[PDB]
DNA sequence: ACCGGAAGT
DNA sequence: CACTTCCGGT
C-alpha cells in the first residue's frame, strides 16, 4: 500500500473524520490530528518511529511527482492532484 | 509548520 | 522502490 491510498482509505470512512477529512471539494483534506495519522501509517508500514515531519516529507515528494499539492497557508492541509494519480494508474496498465 | 537536499532502506 | 531518516534553513 502507498501513502496516498492510505489517507485515501482513511478518508473514504468518515468514522476517522476526528484525524482526517475533506475539505470542501474537490481533493482538500486536512489532518485533524496529523501526529496520528503519522502514528497510524507507521503503525501501517511497520516503521513506529514514523511521526508527521517524516510524514509529511513523503508528501512533499509527492509534489514533484504530481500526485499532491500543499494548501498553502492552512495547516496541515493538502491537495489530491487526481488528474495526476489518474495519469499514472493509467500509464501503469497501458504498459503492464 | 513547512521546504527540500542528501543518504539510507 | 517509495518512502524514511535527519536536519539546516525559511
Amino acid at each position: 500500500i502507498q501513502l496516498w491510498q492510505f489517507l485515501l482509505e482513511l478518508l473514504s470512512d468518515s468514522s476517522n473524520s476526528s484525524c482526517i477529512t475533506w475539505e470542501g471539494t474537490n481533493g482538500e483534506f486536512k489532518m485533524t490530528d496529523p501526529d496520528e495519522v503519522a502514528r497510524r501509517w507507521g503503525e501501517r508500514k511497520s516503521k513506529p518511529n514514523m511521526n508527521y515531519d517524516k510524514l509529511s516529507r513523503a508528501l512533499r515528494y509527492y509534489y514533484d511527482k504530481n500526485i499532491m499539492t500543499k494548501v498553502h497557508g492552512k495547516r496541515y492541509a493538502y491537495k489530491f492532484d487526481f488528474h495526476g494519480i489518474a495519469q499514472a494508474l493509467l500509464e501503469h496498465h497501458h504498459h503492464h
